[PDB]
């Protein structure tokens, strides 16, 4: 599952009980990626039969050179990320979502929530992030946004939440932590 796009061809007449928005690592494929994206798709699932799968993809194409702009991403791919969260409350305002991301993603996900306003940020009932890029410079949470929503996991062991940009082997634990830990998490933020 690399590749998912509920909100986008859902209708707005079969809105589910859950929106998930999912943001991947630079260089993964699809919009999902192949790690930590189908993991905490998998997790969630399992606990929220009715769910939309969302990964950011349009400008988003996940690229090295990105990670090294202000923010740990480019505007385009926060803006990209900005629409999605618009189009869930466009479509059903009267469901709960939920985001995640992994790496660059994360960075992606944490500056897209931190300037969504009102209406669109109170339907974001929680994020996960894992292997933060930002974890340093914004302390391990999402400016402007509630630290009892937001979930961050980030391995002592794994250099990008330590300031240091390289592609790390850590995802191989957020894997096991996206389907146990931080799906339950976001399910008790759904519930």
């Amino acid at each position: 599952g690399a590749i998912e796009n509920g909100l986008e061809s859902g209708s707005a007449n079969a809105c589910p009980d859950a929106i998930l928005i999912f943001a991947r690592g630079s260089t993964e494929p699809g919009n999902m990626g192949i790690t930590v994206g189908p993991a905490l798709a998998n997790g969630l699932e399992s606990h929220i039969r009715n769910i939309w799968i969302q990964g950011v993809g349009g400008p988003y194409d996940a690229a090295l050179a990105t990670n090294f702009l202000p923010r740990g991403t480019s505007q385009a791919n926060i803006d990209e990320g900005k629409r999605l969260f618009a189009l869930a409350n466009q479509k059903c305002p009267n469901t709960p979502v939920v985001a995640g991301g992994y790496s660059q993603g994360a960075a992606l996900i944490a500056a897209a929530v931190s300037e969504l306003s009102g209406a669109v940020k109170e339907q974001v009932k929680g994020v996960a992030l894992f292997g933060y890029t930002q974890n340093l410079q914004n302390r391990g949470g999402i400016p402007n946004y509630p630290r009892e929503r937001t979930k961050v996991f980030c391995n002592v062991g794994d250099a990008v939440c330590t300031g240091t940009l390289i592609i790390t082997p850590a995802h191989l634990s957020y894997t096991i932590e996206a389907r146990g830990e931080a799906a339950r998490f976001l399910r008790d933020r759904i519930r």
